[PDB]
């Protein structure tokens, strides 16, 4: 199943803050399911080395939830440049999926984009233009459904792997009660 | 009916091209939907005044189809400035939602986005973090689903008030067909 053409890339990144214009990227996790949402693959995940005055002077928000995760002293710790973890990314994602067949897929995948686009523009271009924004659904059960939130499961932050998993097993409840089979 | 939290800022913007680190914006529309797609307002159309520098030198998808649009002489005809439709679409749109309580919606409203958090950021600082994107559940309905499509409508209609009611409604058939109310 290593090439179909409706495979989908999920992805979380963790940054130094919100803004591409001053922020940058900590950590990537990749995984590819089919596309009725089975785990085919977990990709490597790579903590970015990053200076300490960075990692010193992101975002309050950053240094009170990355330094809770584990992310901040990992990151302390790396020797791996992203010039190296997207190349790496670009390589497993190819494996996979076609270029351009996939979505980007995760929640708020929009802000990820960004940093993707102005960090690692070769590795975007794997990706369809499109989103599958997994908070695309909760903000529309929200609304039209909310009893569905119930069913939904927040764990705690660790790897941005953990953050993949609870978006796949969102979208997974969401299959189950709230679109129609 | 004004001022209701779940009330919805629908938009579709059209460019030069595709990448804003130097594409820019030609034209802003503006839909208000209750959280039942009621459209209950449309908002300001604008057209954007750009020289013929940049209108003769958008991307060849953009000279073909923004010239039969009608589109490209409106914006040599318009006295419009990016400013003047920034300091209105936000005070329409504070008018129908109170702030921070909508997400951004429409078709790959991610990429309006890009344009909007570069070139209007005052307005962008009224919505959500979040996105609302029918195209993320179309990349769910062609892979779960696909005979949903058939039902719904897509002209081809590049414009304003076009892509935009075509977002809103394309959301409607899923909402009948896709979703389990």
């Amino acid at each position: 199943m290593a090439g179909n053409d409706s495979n989908l890339i999920w992805l979380d990144l963790e940054m130094t803050g919100l803004e591409p214009v001053e922020d940058v990227i900590l950590e990537i996790a990749i995984i590819i399911t089919d596309s009725e949402l089975n785990i085919l693959a977990q990709g490597p995940i790579f903590a970015i080395s990053q200076t300490d005055d960075v990692l010193d002077n992101m975002n309050p928000w950053c240094i009170e939830h990355h330094g809770k995760s584990g992310l901040t002293q990992r990151c302390r710790d790396s020797e791996v440049s992203l010039a190296h973890a997207t190349k790496e990314s670009l390589a497993f994602v190819q494996e996979w999926v076609p270029q351009g067949k996939s979505p980007m897929c995760g929640n708020s995948i929009g802000q990820d984009r960004r940093f993707i686009n102005k960090y690692m523009p070769d590795f975007e271009d794997h990706f369809h233009y499109r989103n599958l924004d997994v908070s695309t659904i909760k903000e529309l059960a929200k609304r039209w459904k909310p009893e569905v939130l119930e069913s939904v499961v927040k764990t705690g932050a660790h790897l941005a792997l953990d953050a993949i998993k609870e978006s796949i097993a969102e979208l997974k409840v969401y299959r189950e009660l709230f679109f129609k089979l």
